[PDB]
């Protein structure tokens, strides 16, 4: 009886297992825009992916994980409310059963259709697990995605995603260049919490990018084509793999933008 989304084991569950569940800085959050103060202290985001070496993409049984080689720092994150360097170990999407939801962030309590995820961790830990036991130990790049237009850089994601169907299967995943899921525009909002899934460590240091990227409704369709069992198990559709927002509590978002 582990943890997944579905109304015996979803996010109400989590708290017995994972306590820090109702903490004092978890995420997600709604993000109300009118709340949130233009900061200018705030440097842009410095987003270096040019040197970004995908490995693997792997149906993890919650959502699909596209994995880097963060050996070296190669895909780093910088600048914005951080400090120091955060390198990418991997991405992954939330996402719903219908168009009216599926994000984990919330702009005054709008929905999106889902949200990309890019984690990296803070290199003056020396490691993942390290750093998650660090209250500036990860920064996550959280991006919201529409219905509309095809997102041509997601293409690559989606075709693969037939080889993955269930949970524990992987597949080569070499090569792709995740600067193709960014809008145009890096303006953000940031604020400090958790991580959205188990074990919710408070460690995050949250950066939502307020433009969303568009993708096609056959693209989220097929992310929906997904299972959460195993193969050779009963069917149960990868759908609504997302948090509910949590509550702000003694939190502040600050905004880069005016
Ligand atoms: N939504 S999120 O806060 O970015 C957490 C995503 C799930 C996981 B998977 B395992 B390790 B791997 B890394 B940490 B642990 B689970 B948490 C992030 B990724
Ligand atoms: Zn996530």
């Amino acid at each position: 009886h582990h943890w997944g989304y579905g109304k015996h084991n979803g996010p109400e569950h989590w708290h017995k297992d994972f306590p820090i569940a109702k903490g004092e800085r978890q995420s997600p959050v709604d993000i109300d825009t009118h709340t949130a103060k233009y900061d200018p202290s705030l440097k842009p985001l410095s987003v270096s992916y040019d040197q970004a070496t995908s490995l693997r993409i792997l149906n993890n049984g919650h959502a699909f994980n596209v994995e880097f080689d963060d050996s070296q720092d190669k895909a780093v994150l910088k600048g914005g409310p951080l400090d120091g360097t955060y390198r990418l170990i991997q991405f992954h999407f939330h996402w719903g059963s219908l168009d009216g939801q599926g994000s984990e962030h919330t702009v005054d309590k709008k929905k999106y259709a889902a949200e990309l995820h890019l984690v990296h961790w803070n290199t003056k830990y020396g490691d993942f697990g390290k750093a998650v036991q660090q209250p500036d130990g990860l920064a996550v790049l959280g991006i919201f995605l529409k219905v509309g237009s095809a997102k041509p850089g997601l293409q690559k994601v989606v075709d693969v995603l037939d080889s993955i169907k269930t949970k524990g299967k992987s597949a080569d995943f070499t090569n792709f260049d995740p600067r193709g899921l960014l809008p145009e525009s890096l303006d953000y909002w940031t604020y400090p919490g958790s991580l959205t899934t188990p074990p919710l460590l408070e460690c995050v240091t949250w950066i939502v990018l307020k433009e969303p990227i568009s993708v096609s409704s056959e693209q989220v369709l097929k992310f929906r084509k997904l299972n959460f069992n195993g193969e050779g198990e009963p069917e149960e559709l990868m759908v609504d793999n997302w948090r509910p927002a949590q509550p702000l509590k003694n939190r502040q978002i600050k905004a880069s933008f005016k």
